[PDB]
C-alpha cells in the first residue's frame, strides 16, 4: 500500500525522511511514518535535492509540478489519511 500521485506508486518512507535523510535506504521501520515535519520546502535541483530521496519519484523531481507534489508527499508522509484505508485511489495495492 503506497501513496500514488499518478501512474507511479510512491512510498511515504523516503518522502517522510526526505527533509532529513542521512543514511542508506531504510526498509520498513517499527516507528510510524507520522513524525514528519510540516510540508513547505519545495526543492528540486537538477534531479532531486536529496541524493538518496524516493528515487521512485525521480519523475516528480523532473516535473514542474514537483514543487507542489513534494509538499503534498511530505503531508501524507506525516499522516496516512484515506490512502492507508484505501478510501480513495491515493493508495494502490489495496
Amino acid at each position: 500500500v503506497t501513496v500514488q500521485d499518478g501512474n507511479f506508486s510512491f512510498s511515504l518512507e523516503s518522502v517522510k525522511k526526505l527533509k532529513d535523510l542521512q543514511e542508506p535506504q531504510e526498509p520498513r521501520v517499527g516507528k510510524l511514518r507520522n513524525f514528519a515535519p510540516i510540508p513547505g520546502e519545495p526543492v528540486v535541483p537538477i534531479l532531486c535535492s536529496n541524493p538518496n530521496f524516493p528515487e521512485e519519484l525521480k519523475p516528480l523531481c523532473k516535473e514542474p509540478n514537483a514543487q507542489e507534489i513534494l509538499q503534498r508527499l511530505e503531508e501524507i508522509a506525516e499522516d496516512p489519511g484515506t490512502c492507508e484505508i484505501c478510501a480513495y485511489a491515493a493508495c494502490t495495492g489495496c
